[PDB]
């Protein structure tokens, strides 16, 4: 049920049905903290990093073809979801990510050995440090995997969902471009605008956020691999750093480059501090959009009620028409999460010392969580709420025409004094503007209808 | 004034303005830390003056300082406390992280002024000396944290807690006045089963009562003073009774329960008491944010919002816009609540960043802490007098919303059964009717029965 | 492989081998956001809440004995770890926690039905809403479970580990009470103190933190259950709120009480905002302690090196004596996490509206994570680092006696001018204080040894 | 001055100090928002004056305002910009959340002063009118966000970016000067394989270069101006060319690339551009924190720390304490970096909290944003001139640490093999020896061979 594996500290029992080795087993004794583990995106990015390193080491004559090919095959099995239970280590580990680096080295070595006709364990044909970790340090591998996971997640998950939600809201803005509604400023009734114009503000917000996120991508694409222990690249081939970045770009189809300054790359998490700045911007914009949606949908009788949203959860037959804005609640909650995650990242990023930042597992745990939250939240809000936003046209018109805000349309036809007198009488006596104007005898019903045109007050 | 006076320290001579009372170390700090515009607040300047006044009294008691000098230093400190020397403290928050430079600012100003009070002059011929006399038995390392806690505890006791109690009393009065006014509930922003306006306000009251207890729990730790720890916490170069005596003297002159810190290493190496006390303040900020938001949403209108309450109108409006009242006190309060949340993060980072024997993030920590206390105290004072005391219900609007809602339908269940009550509610929702109109249209009851049976005052417990 | 369950929205297929029902299945369609789920502590607290509600409903004659007993048995199975895979829902759900409330209602009803000789599904003998949710709302159940989980986690995990770490450091402080070392202020050499005194500062910090955490417990012990939908308790028995709090106190052995104001209890997360304030205080104290440990252990040759710590991970045979402070790295990282979690909690807690705060899943996700991180982090730091702290006595003495800081011991024997002259000569020429004093002929070697006593300079 | 002047608004009459230029709405705000001590910063006051100067010019171009009045308003605004009226702006940050009251403060001061410039008087007989003339074509809702972006973009362009470039140049000079000085590496705080001091400093340089690019990426969005959106974004009651014309005029007079916001609803309902730009500033704060910490740790000593570099000594020391230099510039800089992190949270909360057509957290957002810019700009300026320009290596100490370390042992591998090199390192560690002493004791090489083979200058790439 167990096998005996060894490292420089001695022998330790490892579960026979697992592919990790002595160092991963020791880490399970020493970092038993909470429940957060490396996310799949990061495990995959680590496997890609090892796949690329093995290819380059083979190209340079440093690693045999049979070993490099077997390591790549084992890495491909990880990427294909065959080894999810082989990565048991906590986020809350050595701050360089050494323990997860060695977790990947051991799993890939033991599995590659089997692919070459050997066994897992100390009789293995492929070796975690001498083969799988060749030319590498934990110090440069972990930040490489951080940036690979971050850039691919932004490109493949977050940006597509942002574009999809933007397109939905742009369609709604055009569909509702002629629906005049009351403005609200300071929460008070205000000058009118169209529902389409209000939604166009949400659209422009998401378009601006996309640009800010795109501006953060070039720095995240810079990779530390090749800096080795402290940034000098001591005892590596002069072409290794460029070659491994090129190979990662090939296999991922993304524009990875080697970091021009390896000391900045090892000593900081600056690219991720900056990129997460754009994500907390998106979180503040999504919070505002989600709040507008839920407030505009509030009711069905004692709130605003200008729009309806899809009803996705069962309700009580004695409470028909009550629709809780549950997608808005999930989205506003995760937006608060992103703001907190930004603080954790900022503290970690501010806390490097000398040649190495050792707050890395926590930084990437927060960053990749924010990406999942924002991408999946935008997907869910789009599919289950935004695509179904519809106006309540009678309620919109009732609020608009019963308000006091259209009174300025009378200024050019009668006095400002008379228009103001009409509004004051309406407010004091609970009348519409039309009823107050007729009672004062300042105009005809025909004149009011001709002169007070909300569709001429939105430009 | 253009004319200068030459002042000296261990580094040499430097020119200071002839009409000012500070000395060489203040002038160097003024010239070397030209960073932004934030300076020590008056509360902290006063706390430093109190600390020097107490230290002079105890040094005299112990035979270490002459009566002549001790009395003159106390007189100079009382002038600072009386507001006569605000322009003598020009230094930035963004200075040395121990607050050494502001300690020396007080030492120099008090020495030069005490010299004049003894018939002498300011400058290098002074009769009283900043380090040998005004800083006797002290270090910057233990003086600045002492002044931090003196300023913090007095601000909490004399400004924040009284204003919190006052706002709580006002809202308790409103809760009692409106105890019989039934209104629609709102959960998830959706219409919900009713409660009274008094019950809703009682929630705000209970929040403020809980916050007071949390703030009170933080006061004993802030009352612990570092003075007597000297440079690294061991008390080297102090009389064995000095730490206790100076805490006692500060307690006498401030009428606050200051005590010497039982562990001077914790007192010098951390800002932990302020990290914890500010945790209670960010709790109060979250509660005030919610209360302020309820007030402004409930007052929203005049015709396209909720409009269940009115608030006092303090700012001019437009003649052509009767009935519009911007909730400006609510806006100031929600803004400062956000400020307190950010200040908490700055404090937490400074508090987490001590090294070995000394935390050197102190000016920044106290700048944020005292700002949060001013904002919460003055914000509650302003919100109370300019909004809370004048909150009133709009009774007709409250009843209109309640009677137009679908949420009173369960009052029918005991009379006609669940199935028919649900049928009425569904018809009312689908057809845009009141519950009464839907019930009459189906023939399930009369108007008199509806009015007899549907009683909101029986639906609030 | 599936069964058909029903709610008010219609029929939906549910996996036959699962115990949840229609509403939980719908939630899996609508809240597919990230990977964070309710933690075990919260699932258990929900089960305890349902167990207590069923007991009280039976006492009041509202629920049959056979149904109440079967519900309690099913809840006990959850608490015993038999149903961990029956709670699949995301944190990022309806902000009142309705979906997780219904998850518990459905699992307990389907399982209780089996315990009464029935089946799971629509033929069940026990009903999720009419039986398991009797006398309750999601609005008051979820905050009750939040406070039950929070108070029990603070009492059973965090406070014991805090006391254990404090005891270890108190023992180290006493053991090292006579070891004089150089002080450090502003990172510069400073007046001496003992290693025991320095550690006593850490101890006093942890003692103060325990008091602050204890002060937060009475508010967390207040429970919302009995306030029902909006706080009025409409259509509940007048004794129900007190009875359910009493029953929770009995079964958990903790001092739960009914909240004296149910409107504060439903409309806010104030108790948890305040309690988390004390946890971020602990995080700032632990950050400082962990940093002192790793800096004091830094080296082995080019840092401070005044203490040694246990070596828990393998190293390279060509780098003997290098010991990375990996427990300090895990602890400082999780302390940053707690600071970020506090911001997320503060935003959620500030964001209630009217009768209900609907940021609750996110608030409790953060709060319970901080408790796990701090409790497990203190356990790990204690077991794997603090218990093994030892002084490097020769290095401590070398730094102390080669510094310039002991010079003030000469002030009372010779001039201050002469002592200052000795220190300046030592600094300019790279000498010890003793060598400089002898070169100036200001004292004998015997006088220096008699007069310069570090053990007399620490009080 | 005790004597008053009666000023009027729509609400009635109120007394203002006779020697002041503001009017009734400023006086009401001053009296109703007595909250703490933070006021509008001078940069924002100047941006509001620039906005009114540009609006007057365009209104005159469009035939909407007489040449007489437009020229007088521009003259009054230029007086504000020249620093002649700082005491005419007394209002708190903690005011109405749209900044209406500070908009009116500028309208009233400029109208009363422009009246005097036309031969008239201040007060109700004035020749120029705050709302009809100075606020013509404008709303508070679009003026205050415009002034926010004008102040923010000019502060970034004229203060922050130049100081960032200057500090970067200094550190690049140091990196080149020290390119040949090999020192011990430190990873996890543990001794590590070597690098040059120039290489280590090149990391700081590269950080500051990256930060400059990130800040530059944020400038186009801040350059978008809300002016012309009026009350809710539709531009009702403006000439169709007004929004473009006023952005063009602001671009001319400031020499900065201001443009009208393509979507006025986004411009009025959010502070998104400032949320994003402040994200780049908190990035810079994290980088500066790391650089400042490296400097102070590397300079720590004089005898019980690292001590690889020296820094300028700017503050007096104790005669009895030669060689001790507190890193006070590093302490001021690390403190303000914490402040920027907290300010970011306050900004994020305000930015997330817009409702419908208007974000009303604006005074708080701009107070934090402009503070962060002052702190980072002035902090970099101060750190550069008072610390960075004078950083020097301690060459003997650098070499002592390098030669006493165990981390040069791999230079032996090619000569004697891994096994013997590892044996030497283990013996040196266990017995407290240098690598050379351990190698000689085992008889594995001579002293001349060790000196020939162990070359740190060959171990840095």
């Amino acid at each position: 049920t167990v096998r005996s594996e060894k490292d420089s500290m001695g022998a330790i029992d490892v579960p026979a049905d697992k592919l990790w080795g002595a160092q991963t087993q020791r880490s399970l004794e020493h970092f038993r903290i909470s429940t957060e583990k490396m996310p799949t995106s990061l495990i995959h990015a680590l496997a890609l990093t090892k796949r690329a390193a093995a290819k380059v080491n083979e190209d340079l004559g440093l690693l045999s073809e049979e070993k490099a090919s077997a390591i790549r095959q084992a890495a491909d099995e990880v990427l294909a979801g065959q080894h999810d239970d082989e990565f048991p280590l906590a986020i809350w580990q050595t701050g360089s990510g050494t323990q997860s680096n060695m977790n990947m080295n051991e799993v890939l070595a033991n599995r590659a050995s089997e692919l070459l006709g050997g066994v897992r364990g100390m009789e293995r044909k492929v070796h975690p440090n001498d083969d799988v970790n060749k030319s590498q340090s934990s110090n440069d591998v972990f930040p490489t995997a951080m940036h690979v996971a971050a850039l691919l997640a932004l490109r493949k998950q977050l940006i597509p969902q942002l574009k999809t939600l933007t397109q939905t809201l742009n369609e709604k803005s055009r569909a509702f471009a002629d629906i005049v509604k009351i403005g609200r400023a300071h929460l008070q009734d205000a000058t009118p605008l169209t529902l389409g114009q209000e939604i166009s503000g949400w659209v422009a917000m998401l378009e601006h956020n996309l640009k800010h996120i795109e501006y953060s991508l070039p720095h995240v694409a810079e990779l530390a691999l090749g800096g080795t222990a402290v940034g000098t690249g001591l005892n590596t081939h002069p072409e290794y750093a460029r070659r491994v970045a090129d190979e990662l770009a090939v296999i991922t189809c993304a524009p990875f480059v080697t970091a021009p300054n390896k000391f900045e790359a090892l000593a900081t998490c600056d690219a991720l501090v900056q990129a997460h700045g754009a994500l907390k911007g998106l979180a503040a914009s999504l919070m505002k959009i989600a709040n507008d949606v839920r407030w505009l949908a509030s009711g069905p009788r004692c709130g605003i009620g200008e729009i309806s949203i899809p009803e996705n959860e069962p309700g009580s037959s004695i409470m028909p028409g009550k629709v809780n804005p549950t997608q808005c609640e999930a989205l506003t909650m995760l937006c608060c999460q992103v703001m907190g995650n930004d603080v954790a990242i900022n503290m970690g990023g501010a806390s490097g010392n000398f040649e190495l930042n050792v707050f890395r597992p926590m930084v990437i745990h927060n960053f990749l969580q924010s990406v999942r939250l924002l991408a999946d939240g935008m997907e869910s809000f789009n599919k289950h709420c935004a695509v179904g936003i519809e106006p309540n046209r009678e309620r919109i018109n009732q609020l608009l025409n019963e308000s006091l805000m259209l009174v300025t349309a009378l200024n050019t036809h009668i006095g400002y004094d008379k228009a103001a007198e009409i509004a004051k009488k309406a407010h004091k006596e609970g009348l519409t503007l039309k009823a107050a104007a007729l009672a004062l005898g300042y105009l005809s019903e025909a004149e009011f209808d001709s002169w007070v045109r909300p569709e001429q007050m939105v430009g």
